[PDB]
């Protein structure tokens, strides 16, 4: 079977990212600055989802929505006519979720277990390039650099300074 | 004749663009981002506006504010000294307006009746993009590709799946 | 001797730029943009400056913090590992400090009188790109270009239009 | 009446400018690196010119070439579908003509008397690059912005040193 | 089993793209360019290529070559290193190959029928955004996009004009 | 005392590099593209060194050649005035050399032992980014970063698999 989901599924660096957040945070326009960023789109508002294996789960747009991102202030935006073939895609598996938030003080996941992360929206940060490198870096562990393997790198430099 | 108005020219893609919005939310400051990414500023801050055709209006800087742009931490810059040539222009046509404004819920025109739209202004909104989008949006359209008829296309997809 | 203050130090332009401002008002993020744009990082959210001269003072990281940055969101980051050696710099010069600030109305210096500028924060506004501005045109000054000359130049202009 | 010519016609910067030179020289690649580089295309290997006025010439592509361009070794490619609206153009008024050649030693013009610059094409050369400051440079020109004042300028340096 | 072959493979948006070429054609060069233009490098001057499905095959760097790049002039070169995690992938799938050559007069295939095109090697053609377009081309046909259709499109334009 | 060299000597990433090699190679044009890509020039054409101390070298142009740079097809070049102040510096370091020649087979050093490399000139090559590459790699170095350090540790691989 499917399912549907709310906010919008990018393709960074050849990772399914699903952008998720309560209306109104700013999904649909950082998803813009992404495919603005050369990233490619998926789906906007609203995801259909279908598991492929136990471990897989593939994301893509209800036909109507295909190519389309709406934007408050312009309104709805075929990205193909504006940045060409290379800022959409049909469809893709989705590696990793990021919840834009807001604020308090501060390794999930959701529906399948899926890589998930957090970030708190607020002025002085670009959610797109925030987005970017949480991208870049799950990739990164995957190949097994970790921030934590410099750390204890850095922590030897000073018992044997 | 001519007239004065508030707000900052840039051209944007051979676009005349006149940003506008209560002072401080950010029209200084966005310019100088589309300066700085690679587009031309013509008047910052007031405007010298004067009707070539019936349908046809050109604004340009008063002689002083030539090449310059004032922003709240920085002061007066002299967009020419930091960007060279490519970062200024004399005149242009007022192709164009985008009105910064906030908060509510959601094809206007001005003064010689003038496409406008409005953004709204909030955190996660690079308002830059926006406007570079809005304007090749703006020229899409008059190319003849519309999101409309994207729309229309999709909708056959289903109807004829 | 040497001591030790908050905020980050990246390198912009090869002018050593200190970032300084209340927690949370975006300094690692923005610093994190400015490296993702091409600059370097040599110190972040603590920094140990080391007076050379009595005209030039330096900053580094402490040994453990070295190539990392802390993203409310993300949590540490190596730069080395996701941007590449151009990414960080072990010492540098502080030329120049940013404080990063909110809103009111409206040439300082610190310890050790060193040019300081300080920016507002606020929707619309890329703190990354106004602080690649500032460096720019510190750096424009020192050569002698300065707004006030392109000021004294326009105003001619009219006097003798 | 109109006429056609060999060559491609971008435009860059908003500035017309129709390459020209001896087939397999290279300006269909180039007017690809122009283009990709965010330039847009009009009229490409054929052009149709029909002057305005008695200082003013305007070309264009024959319909059928429309959006398209041909380069050894992928055969005809359509910009629109590649790179998006902003990578073609309809019309444009032909403000500069670069003659591609190649090499010996060493202010034209043509048809109308349009500014006119011939560059060499040899090995280590990015033609995409130097067309770009062509134009930028062109374009500073007709500000008033010249290699000479800044030459006589550099001159006083000296002599009053 | 396996197999071993000559060339460089690099990823283009998410696209394995293997390049071929006799020695010195500059293969190695041209991938240094797209990596640093952010695409990802998986195998340098020799390739290990292992057959998936039927329809699928994979290629990847014989373990010393890892993160690693030759470069007439500079010599090895760790990509890993220079630009980051993000401008190297272990393995991939070659869905098209690019055989350098250089020249002559003018839908291959090869070793498993893979999608193949030749582009000749000669002054004032940069071959990183030829290899670059390829990809995007490639990529847009799997969507239907094709110059033909778009030609087709011109060629009513008169008929119907 | 000081003495004068041929060859162009830009600064990137703020790192001295004096491009040399036989007229005509392209030094100029490749110091442009390197301008154009952000980088600072010094001197083109002929370079005024001072060394300042026993290991530190400085260069800088003569007064008349200041800003400019000349090339073939275009003539006399002002870079400030087509890219900004941040296109130029007055002086600085020579850290590293590099020598375009031209076709052979295959840690040098001159004047005062100063790192060098040489690079061959032909068809593919794009001087710019190799040179670019160039710096990003002697910067490396000096930080522990070497490909043989890489190259030992993919070895081990093989021999622990």
């Amino acid at each position: 079977e499917r399912r549907s989901m709310h906010g919008v599924l990018v393709d960074i660096y050849g990772l399914g990212v699903l952008i998720t957040g309560d209306s109104g945070v700013g999904k649909s326009e950082t998803a813009l600055e992404l495919v603005q960023r050369g990233h490619r789109l998926i789906a906007d508002d609203r995801v259909d989802v279908y598991q492929q294996d136990e471990q897989t789960i593939v994301g893509a747009a209800p036909p109507i929505l295909s190519h389309l991102l709406e934007i408050r202030g312009l309104g709805i935006i075929d990205v193909m006519n504006l940045f060409g073939a290379g800022a959409v895609r049909e469809d893709t598996t989705i590696s990793l979720i990021v919840h834009l938030e807001n604020w308090t003080p501060d390794q999930l996941i959701f529906d399948v277990p899926v890589p998930k992360i957090t970030v708190p929206v607020k002025v002085g940060r670009n959610l797109a390039i925030i987005i970017e490198v949480a991208a870049m870096n799950f990739r990164a562990k995957s190949m097994g650099y970790d921030a934590t393997k410099t750390f204890e790198k850095n922590l030897n430099h000073l018992i044997e300074h």
